[PDB]
């Protein structure tokens, strides 16, 4: 599936991810857009044998199992499939868990460099919420 912004910023808010560890909602919905251009199918096969699924773009060595990835840990425990459906909440429930493992939003990459610094209002501002 392909969100929306507003529609994926609704459904983010009823799962609890505005103001998680001080994150903002904007910070959320901005992770998606340049992650995953909003899209739940979405994948990146990497050349270390990992790949990020979702999304958020979740990788497959440290959060969730695929079988094929070296050095892998689950820290999600869950199939990386479970990040492919058009539910967000497996996602959401993962990406709790990257920030309470004591990441900030730094472990997205598309965060760090794409809405860091950056006016992340914007990408809630006129939707309902």
């Amino acid at each position: 599936k392909v969100f929306g912004r507003c529609e994926l910023a609704a459904a983010m808010k009823r799962h609890g991810l505005d103001n998680y560890r001080g994150y903002s909602l904007g910070n959320w919905v901005c992770a998606a857009k340049f992650e995953s251009n909003f899209n739940t199918q979405a994948t990146n096969r990497n050349t270390d044998g990992s790949t990020d699924y979702g999304i958020l773009q979740i990788n497959s060595r440290w959060w969730c199992n695929d079988g094929r990835t070296p050095g892998s840990r689950n820290l999600c425990n869950i199939p990386c499939s479970a990040l492919l459906s058009s539910d967000i909440t497996a996602s959401v429930n993962c990406a709790k868990k990257i920030v309470s493992d004591g990441n900030g939003m730094n472990a997205w990459v598309a965060w760090r460099n794409r809405c860091k610094g950056t006016d992340v209002q914007a990408w809630i501002r006129g939707c309902r919420l």
